[PDB]
């Protein structure tokens, strides 16, 4: 499968200076439930973000600089090369990766933070009309996970 892995908030933003705008531990745990044994794709500027490598499955890192190689990751150079991977694909990162893979993808798997925050990056305007629920599942709130939050499945309709 290709697949999109993103938390946006009730207005869609993802992003706040090149970091998240909540701190959500279920949403990590969810992000890692999902994405171990399998592949990452994120922009440049996610990798910055997450800094290194993520354990236990495989990482591609798109990017444009040719001179980029880093220990444990793969590099590639355009969309194109996605296409060809081996196995189940999450689009990781960062907006304007959403932006081209967003018609591209079979499926998504959205966190909708129900909550408005400060970003300056946001997830693509979608519509319920071309994706349908295969699941949503609220988030149990804890104190150490205090932002009321959905785990949405979305198949292309
Ligand atoms: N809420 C969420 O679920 C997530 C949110 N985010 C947020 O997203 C934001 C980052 O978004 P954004 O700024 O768009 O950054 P991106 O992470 O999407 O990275 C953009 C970079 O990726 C490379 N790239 C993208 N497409 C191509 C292409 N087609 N060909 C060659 N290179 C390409 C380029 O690297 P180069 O310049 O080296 O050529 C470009 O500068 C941050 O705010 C972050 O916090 C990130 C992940 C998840
Ligand atoms: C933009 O920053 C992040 C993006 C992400 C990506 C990400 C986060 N949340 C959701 N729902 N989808 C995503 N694709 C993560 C993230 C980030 O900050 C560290 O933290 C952890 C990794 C091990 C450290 C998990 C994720």
């Amino acid at each position: 499968t290709l697949s999109i892995l993103v938390a946006h908030d009730l207005q869609r933003v993802i992003g706040f200076e090149n970091q998240l705008p909540w701190h959500l531990p279920n949403d990590l745990k969810h992000v890692k439930k999902l994405s171990t044994g399998h592949t990452l794709v994120m922009g440049r500027k996610t990798f910055e973000s997450i800094g290194k490598p993520l354990p236990n499955r495989r990482n591609v890192v798109l990017t444009s600089d040719t001179s980029f190689n880093v220990e444990g990751v793969d590099v590639i150079h355009s969309i194109e090369d996605i296409y060809q991977l081996p196995g189940h694909v999450f689009i990781f990162g960062g907006q304007t990766l959403y932006e081209e893979m967003i018609d591209k993808v079979d499926d998504m798997y959205i966190t909708v933070i129900e909550g408005k925050f400060r970003g300056d990056t946001f997830f693509p305007p979608y519509t319920f009309e071309d994706w349908e629920v295969a699941s949503s599942v609220e988030g149990k709130l804890d104190e150490k996970n205090t932002i009321p939050h959905t785990f949405l499945h979305l198949i292309r309709k």
